[PDB]
């Protein structure tokens, strides 16, 4: 059911793609980009500074000219160029899979079957959008007629981050493309590659010139360039919560340009005495194992009613000890590096204060190699609402346990975060389902599942996890823009 | 609190209604209209024929006309008038209630509360759609800008049964009126005085004449010529299933005018066993016993699971001796009499039918007064699938109770029957009541509820229940005729 | 961008289509198809009747099982098998083009480029749809969460006419298993060949058995036998008025099946004396000459004002006699011959009923080849409203040519017919094409164009040339059977 | 006929609204607002600061809690209650307009049949909104059911202008109470008057108490105190470019709060030749002129093809000349005074640049008047792109003239604005008009018409002038958190 995989594959793209062809850096610099199995580097990569970022938009700004061939394309047709480039990103599967786990490090397993799949799903869901999102015509007062027009924002500025490469790039091209607009993306520094290669595919599905632009380089320089510059007319942001107040800050602070975020979360899994105990353990154990632990919305407070809480940690601590660490391209291995040296450090570091704290270390604890960046699977049992670890992203594999008595009780606590990206339940019970996703403050409610997404439900934040919504159709909202026509008409007949 | 019934009311409005001016029948003949609960004429109504339907139909086209003062009236406008025809009905409630109560039989209380309640609520509704039914600006390929107009679809004929007269007069003006439409009524010939008096009212809320024309009459005369006249373009029928069939053919026989239809039912309510058992009974007795039995939705198959049986009939047949039958206008009744002699009959049919195949007769099953057509709350126990009363709709306070093992079983025990209006299924289980929900071939399915409509979710039939749905923004879809514009442009950007 | 056909291309697929097999009549009859351009029998087909149908719905009833694999299936599965479908017929399009231009007659360029553009068009739009008929969820009064689910509405049996016959096949399947319903075909009897060879494409494409049927014959015995099934849920029926009456008629009489036609028209083309009038002679050429005059939007009354009759009568006059009729695979040939044998005799009797009632035959006449079916491109001038050939669809390659002198005179003309499936308008003005398409009674309203469609842009009837639409989203809703699902919860907050 | 103002209207409400009930200041500060057609203080007003905010903010806060009356509400008596109001402004009509005009400067004739006929339009509009504003239930992948929740996004702290006080408070009122939200309201210091009248009619209504709170203030205390609260969900700016660029740093500066914007702009009226010349003029004159020139999509761009300019610009000037100005209560007075002192000079101030360098002044010039902030209508000519009167918004009646040749030239002048807010196409020509309206860059373009606001259709700006849109269904977009909720069922089906 899942091919082989190469486990050292040819690097054929690191530059600085514009207009359809490669371009090193104005400055000529350059970063490596590392292997976290290893730690060794795996190539160099074209760093973008203020200028390139510069050089990406005009070429951007030109895609985007009325009567360039991008303005004037048929709908439907932009879809069909969409479905072309899913066409290639399936026939170049194994590959994509590979170099995705190369430089990410995820189990090459999870690559092929999740990433690239639900990057096949996404892309093919928005191509038949592409000719579907309709304007409307408005009944307004007097001897006139008023419709609307759903048009291309414009030029918008996309930064993407490094656990899911592939998937938020499509996440963020799906809708871009199929609504009209371009792009001027930056790749994460972390993992640039597969991204840069997929612009190789995007020039041979027939993408006209500068209708994706990507820029490498770091979030300071490149990142900052394009949330500051004056003719980008949006920018979408995925990533940490402290860097998305620079990101808020530099678009107020240049020209009004439209804003999307998607932050961190402390994201509840809260479990009921009446849940399914083994279907739970093995859903609240991947809620927040899954991907290393490198999850925007993983399950990072597993909130245990106290009926059950001692059933549960055990059962969730011999989940975790059985779970095999180990080279990603390996067919048993369920759980694969950290990304960088940094994220290793900020883990071990978390791990530190929840022992600081008095949480009680269950399991693990500790580095899981000699080689690369592998972090044992930890979990914290009796973990209180007061702890750091209770309160901060982690983004690894630590798992915590807290035990609750009442419902009143829980969605109080649960909804006691400076975020809300998501929330689960866990319960046979309808009133008790139907009252906690109701009563719960988060932006996806998973009922009896966890990490269900499709390119067809809808994803985004409350509070400070961030505004807006990718997936589905409401992604297509914050990449349109509304113009009203109101014409007047000789005498108005319903 | 409900203020005191004047139990007498006088009738001002017994005459047919055309162009906001009430004429005699052009043969100048009357008919008598009874009080179920004496049986004595409370008065005669003109008898329209085929000469007055073509009358109003004629004032109806007047009125859709191009540059008539309903078709050049702000959508926002129409939405003001039946804000005010609500507030009319709301002004008038007391009297309303107590004349629908002395034509139909229903008890004042219910009258006052339920369904005059429902009638302000639908009509309230439907005014806040009237300006807000969008068009559609379309992505067509080539240089070109389409476009849909919602029209309305003209002359609508609409015929009302009378178990709820008033409410099914708001249930079809509400919609019709709120997209643009002109109507012909024609009331059922058991209670035509509300609809007469309410048309009075459309008449001070400001309505252009001949927007609203209402013929009291008989079916096979004045019904027949609505459905069969040349210049109706659209016949909404609800009552028997038989008399649907009539509706279709002359549709088809005449101009192939649009059609809508509400019929009867014979609807599954369904009790598992960890059901709270106190709620289940009280509303299943509500679900069949609710308007004397005489509803399409009535849940008139009341299957139970074999670990509750015994202990829900006990129950059940309780409730049934101690449902108070008797005047409508007094506090203490729940149960007014039968519509009229031919439900009577009808009814006293399907009991007798019940004992000779077999059910066992439990409560009632008789005659509850000497003077009216009041019937004894009936309960049949040990029904099975085969019976007739299992499979026919009978209309009246009559409960068949069946009994099963499993939830897979009554799936196909409940979908097996040519109707398919309404479903119910109590349970506390998460998994059972979307099983259930999903597997039942019903357009409404009611958990841990019944007979819960609002003005904002649709309503109608699955199989010979009928077609089309009613209340919500579904409701105007039937309403509506499409016209797609599509001019040349010059260039199409997007 | 048109390849080269083999002019008696190997029948493959002349048989009843069920469950993705091959069958005779359980009579053992056949019929003969005759190719148009030389009367000869092209080969025989299967002749199904009563019988063979009843066994195609209990296919069909089998694919729809609840816990099938059609049933089942992800919804955005049945996008990749509908666009997977539309890759077939791209690679059998040039057999395609081919067998369509041999059993129909059109000429092989317009088969080519025109009708499987738009096929392929059509498949890949409704395609994206499968997984976006999204259904709602509900503010309802009180302590409830109400939502409804868009379901299918089951078997659907689905006539179509000859003069499109891919891509009137295609029209009706798209929506049909997008949404998720399972289909019972009859093909007409003069066109059988495509729609068989295309199902051949539907099982190599991966559909389930008992899905998409086919039963090719005779309407006066398989016809109605889909349209009075006891068990065929819905009926859309293309072809004559006369039928469509008898199909709702058998509806009627029956299960109660829900009903959409597409019936006939008396299109107005209408040029105002601002018109450009190069474009406007040439566009109303098509408009009417367009498929030998075998579309049911054809302008078969062409209205022009009268300070500009003269001067484009001439020209219209002159197009015609310019316009080359021969062989369709030649490609001088802009005109091929009519269908049979029947509707060339029906034609050549409107010709002469015109010259008889006096209108001026002005080029054209009668038969334009010695075999075949081949008739002159003919305009009849100074044409008037009480003539037959203003008022009855004639189907074929006769032009009318009427003056009008004032924009209000020729919305009563135009409009006072009882069709209304199409007009045109063709004018510089702004506020007369506003003016003239809100007025016209059109289900369709092109503005200085015509016969522009599309999958995006629906398409249906006014007054008697149908109920119900096609293509966009507006086609979807009649193939849904909507339901409400109401469920009592704990406490509702907004 | 407009009924009879009070000239000196009597004042009841100058204190801050919190809890349904009044207050001042924590400071006990107040301030003066000045009838600005005399210039003497017309009363004082409690001068609101952070403190104050921070109260309201409480009180709203507890007014949105889970359980509380306003959060338990049926979604249908929200729209009561804005029906509910409507009815109590309607009864205060002559009143209320004639204390706006009164703080305003605007004519009474406006204050009565205009500006508070859109207030009435645009609440009972919203109020039908209050129940249809629906989620979806979504067609995922695998077994199981997701749906959307249309949420209310929260606290929203609501600043509106002086130049249309009544009518601001009327397009953030309507949706954000219909979605369910609770409002911090922050008036004008020039105009608190009317604002705070309207507070008292929403406590009479019955609204809950701290739904809605009202603070009047400081631009540099009230507005960044509401804008950077770490408890306010969103904030609504409403104003000019320099001031709405510190709500966007504030924002997020403080907890990541929803933006959108209404900001200044310079917007084209494109008069082209083939057009009128009566309405076009007159039209034009309205775009600008209207509410004392104070109107941020006032037209003030003028772009006259030279087949005309000189016979257009001849009419322009009389009727411009001929404008009359006076005391805003004497009917036959047009033009009212501007509303403070900063804006008179700085008019003035902006007239002398003009001329300066090459612009020729043809009426008007300077002081309408002794006493008061009047001005005489100015207007310009000659006018070129480069100037401070033809790029920078001056908020006044002082219209500038340019000069155009080809269509294709005026695009590109046209898109050359640093805003975009609307725009228009005065044309007899169908192409020019669907050109021109295709290709401007701008939220509204009014065609043959000017300042044509439905409170169906949405309003709001492209690039800098503005986030969101205000009015229409997109109106309920920036006041509504989209939750996904995705249950795992046991079998799903289609
Ligand atoms: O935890 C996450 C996650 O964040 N994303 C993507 C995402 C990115 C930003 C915001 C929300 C979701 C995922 C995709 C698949 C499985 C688990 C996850
Ligand atoms: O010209 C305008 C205008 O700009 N506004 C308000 C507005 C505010 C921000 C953005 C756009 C319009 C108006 C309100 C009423 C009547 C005329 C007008
Ligand atoms: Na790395
Ligand atoms: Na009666
Ligand atoms: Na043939
Ligand atoms: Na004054």
């Amino acid at each position: 059911a899942v091919p082989a995989p190469n486990q050292q594959p040819e690097v054929f793209c690191n530059q600085i793609f514009i207009n359809n062809e490669w371009h090193d850096a104005v400055s000529r610099k350059t970063f490596p980009t590392v292997n976290p199995s290893t730690g060794e580097v795996i190539c160099q990569v074209a760093e973008g500074d203020k200028e390139d970022v510069d050089k990406a938009v005009k070429a951007a700004r030109a895609a985007f000219q009325l009567g360039s061939p991008w303005r004037r394309m048929d709908a439907s047709h932009r879809g069909r160029l969409l479905n072309r480039l899913a066409d290639l990103i399936e026939r170049d599967r194994t590959y994509l899979a590979a170099l995705e786990t190369l430089d990410n490090g995820k189990p090459y397993v999870i690559s092929y079957l999740v990433d690239l799949d639900m990057v096949l799903k996404c892309l093919r869901y928005y191509a038949g959008w592409a000719d579907k999102y309709h304007g409307k015509t408005i009944p307004i007062d007097g001897d006139f007629f008023s419709y609307t027009r759903h048009e291309p924002v414009g030029v918008c500025g996309q930064i993407i981050p490094w656990n899911f490469p592939l998937l938020m790039q499509a996440w963020k091209l799906g809708p871009a493309l199929a609504t009209g607009n371009v792009v001027v993306m930056k790749v994460a520094e972390q993992t640039p590659l597969t991204a840069l290669y997929v612009a190789n595919l995007i020039k041979e599905a027939g993408f006209p010139p500068g209708v994706v632009n990507i820029v490498p380089g770091f979030g300071p320089t490149a990142g900052a360039a394009i949330a500051s510059h004056e003719d980008v007319d949006k920018v979408a942001f995925t990533g940490s919560t402290e860097i998305g107040r620079v990101i808020q800050v530099a678009a107020g602070s240049s020209n009004l340009k439209r804003v999307t975020l998607e932050l961190g979360g402390k994201s509840p899994n809260i479990i009921m005495s009446d849940a399914d105990m083994d279907w739970a353990v093995e859903q609240a154990h991947f809620a927040l194992f899954f991907n290393q632990g490198q999850c925007c919305c993983a399950g990072s407070r597993t909130f245990v009613q106290e009926d059950i809480y001692d059933e549960f940690v055990e059962r969730s601590v011999a989940r975790a000890k059985s779970r095999v660490v180990g080279n990603p391209f390996d067919s048993k291995t369920e759980q694969g590096p950290q990304v960088d040296e940094t994220q290793f450090k900020k883990i071990l570091g978390y791990i530190n204060t929840g022992k600081q704290e008095g949480a009680k270390l269950l399991c693990g604890g500790g580095i899981a190699a000699d080689r690369g960046y592998f972090i044992q699977p930890t979990v914290f049992g009796d973990v209180q609402d007061g702890m750091t670890i209770a309160k901060e992203e982690i983004f690894g594999p630590v798992m915590q346990i807290l035990k609750f008595k009442t419902i009143e009780e829980v969605v109080g606590r649960a909804n006691n975060s400076t975020y809300g990206l998501a929330a689960a339940v866990f319960t046979k019970d309808l009133d008790k389902a139907n009252y906690l996703s109701q009563a719960l403050q988060a932006g996806t409610v998973w009922v009896n599942c966890y990490d269900v997404f499709g390119a067809q439900s809808p994803f985004g934040g409350y509070k400070m996890s961030g505004s807006g919504r990718e997936l589905g159709e409401y992604g297509l909202q914050a990449y349109t823009e509304v113009k009203t026509v109101t014409v007047k008409v000789p005498q108005k007949n319903s």
